[PDB]
């Protein structure tokens, strides 16, 4: 049985490991920046740079309280080349959340080895992804982006955003775990060569 | 759907190899850790490292690279069944583009495959219990196959745990033959 009180983290756990994932299989941050870990039974790689993990702390954080809430429906990876502005890549995770559950009697049933097991194969399938992906060859940054209700109180430090889409676009539906309060539906766009 | 195989038979063989190991991968049959990343034609590919998988799917891919310099063999189909069961669980298949026999052309292809492989494993539940494969070679009704390969066919096994698969069996399963023909006049 699982509650709001920690499906709220299990999800915000995932894109902890998820970006860093990410960030690490696509040339973002240098190799040797990462370092080798265990988790959802796989080997993902962590990254080591302050800057980063103080910056993702405060992202896994604000998260995990929006989800409590259910405010965050949409959370976005945009890889862009540094050098123009332009976008080569979008990561894009979908949150359909279950409202009806800050009002549930009792717990709800799914073992802790279920969802670290659905999510072991997102997380593996996103790294088979390698292959057929196009190789970001100029020097990229990334930015995320959140997608919230305007009903919502935000930090000083954000702002409003355009969504950055990718002018010539070719996209790939990914598989979806859920905790049965959270599901997350992802997948990968990239720039048509 | 089903993925498309098309080219010479030196490759189409390496192309399958390719695909049956990423379904092996992102479908959990083997583990995480029992694949490496190797890199040829300059992309990045996941390929098994378990010994016993690599000498079976090694001798049943050369034999299969032999039966496709003459573009005997139609279609390959693999067939992952729950193994008490019997019961099929998904089917993956391979139509044959067949060419009797630059690199921006192969890399391509690759891609395509493993994209679409990729694209698929989304809509598959996931899988929870021991299994088995069963790889279909289909081929000309005539042709220089042994008489083990049909029916019984080669497979091995795999009782320890950490493991889905639990035994890989090929299989050649003679159907029909094609003539293509023109009409000039």
């Amino acid at each position: 049985s699982i509650t709001l009180r920690g499906s709220a983290e299990i999800v915000a756990e995932f894109f902890s490991f998820g970006i860093n994932s990410i960030l690490y299989q696509r040339g973002i941050y240098p190799s040797e920046t990462f370092t080798r870990v265990q988790k959802y039974g796989l080997t993902l790689l962590v990254t080591t740079d302050l800057e980063l993990i103080k910056y993702l702390n405060n992202v896994v954080e604000q998260l995990k309280d929006w989800l409590y809430k259910c405010s965050v429906q949409k959370l976005v990876v945009v890889i862009s080349n540094i050098e123009s502005g332009e976008v080569l890549e979008r990561w894009q995770f979908d949150i359909e959340c279950d409202k009806t559950a800050k009002d549930d009697s009792a717990p709800r049933e799914k073992s802790q080895k279920a969802i670290q097991d659905e999510i072991r194969s997102v997380i593996r399938q996103i790294t088979a992804t390698v292959t057929f992906l196009p190789l970001l060859e100029v020097s990229c940054s990334f930015d995320l982006l959140i997608y919230t209700d305007k009903d919502l109180v935000v930090p000083e430090k954000w702002e409003e955003s355009g969504p950055q889409f990718i002018t010539n676009s070719e996209e790939v539906r990914l598989r979806s775990f859920t905790t049965t309060i959270h599901k997350v539906n992802s997948m990968v766009a990239y720039k048509i060569p």
